[PDB]
Parts: structure tokens; C-alpha cells; sequence
């Protein structure tokens, strides 16, 4: 069984009228939910406008994220994988001198739609420095990427991290 933390989606931007039941009926369309909670004030019971859903598998999380935008009880909500910032860009290190743009594209396009690939070169000599930046159109690509233990591109074991503004 995959760790529960990797099967969880934070759902922001809820309608205050959304309930455990209506959040569950929505997100059960994309998989089995082992948990589904709207967060509420402890005294007033008024919704705090966010909640969480937990799927049985990571593939179900993927299915739910691929079905965005989600409109729940009339409001477009904002799902994100649980932490284990929200950015669209990664640093990729360890690619040495023989990794080309197509190696990075062929691999990373399977995580999401790529907008920019920048293979870094030395400002003086033009030689490849062995790292690159990849910008995607959406943050879930990055969120999937950084929770993997390993990344192998063009036979190299790569170090990948979020890149920030
Ligand atoms: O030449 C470049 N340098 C840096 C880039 N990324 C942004 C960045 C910078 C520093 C720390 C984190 C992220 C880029 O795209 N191209």
C-alpha cells in the first residue's frame, strides 16, 4: 500500500456549503476514497473553505488531478497534493555534458506539459554545465516529480528540486 500522505489531496477554495458528503460524491468519480473531510470551525461548525480527500491509490490521485478544473457544488476549487511552495519550475542536476533537450523533454513530458527547457552552459566557454531548468504549465507536474526518490534521464541519476522566483 502506497503511503497515505501520497494519496491525499488538499482541496482549497471550497464553497462553504460543501459537506463531507458532497465533497465525497464529487471526488469519488475518479477513485475509491478512504477519507474525505471538510474542515470546519469547532464552535460554529461553519466551513473553513477547504478540506482533504484520500484515495486508495496514487493512480487515482493522478486521475483526479488530470480531471481539473474541478467544480464542486458550483465553485471551481483548487486541489493540490499534500506536502511530503507551489511552483511550475524545476532544477535538474547531474545530466553531464551528453544530455540534450530531447532527453529531458522525452522524460519530463510524461509528468506534464513543458513550456521551457533551458540547458545551462558556461558563460565564458559555452560548455554544458551539467544541469538544466524545466518549466511546466502547471504545478502538479512538479509536485509529482519531487516526491519521486529517483530520476533517471539519459542513463544518469539526476538530482531534481523546485526552482523559485
Ligand atoms: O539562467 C537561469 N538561471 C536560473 C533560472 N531559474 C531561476 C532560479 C534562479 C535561482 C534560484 C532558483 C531558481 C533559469 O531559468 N535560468
Amino acid at each position: 500500500k502506497e503511503p497515505e500522505q501520497l494519496r491525499k489531496l488538499f482541496i482549497g477554495g471550497l464553497s462553504f456549503e460543501t459537506t463531507d458528503e458532497s465533497l465525497r460524491s464529487h471526488f469519488e468519480q475518479w477513485g475509491t476514497l478512504t477519507d474525505c473531510v471538510v474542515m470546519r470551525d469547532p464552535n460554529t461548525k461553519r466551513s473553513r473553505g477547504f478540506g482533504f480527500v484520500t484515495y486508495a491509490t496514487v493512480e487515482e490521485v493522478d486521475a483526479a488531478m488530470n480531471a481539473r478544473p474541478h467544480k464542486v457544488d458550483g465553485r471551481v476549487v483548487e486541489p493540490k497534493r499534500a506536502v511530503s511552495l507551489t511552483v511550475k519550475k524545476i532544477f535538474v542536476g547531474g545530466i553531464k555534458e551528453d544530455t540534450e533537450e530531447h532527453h529531458l523533454r522525452d522524460y519530463f513530458e510524461q509528468y506534464g506539459k513543458i513550456e521551457v527547457i533551458e540547458i545551462m552552459t558556461d558563460r565564458g566557454s559555452g560548455k554544458k554545465r551539467g544541469f538544466a531548468f524545466v518549466t511546466f504549465d502547471d504545478h502538479d507536474s512538479v509536485d509529482k516529480i519531487v516526491i519521486q526518490k529517483y530520476h533517471t534521464v539519459n542513463g544518469h541519476n539526476c538530482e531534481v528540486r523546485k526552482a523559485l522566483s
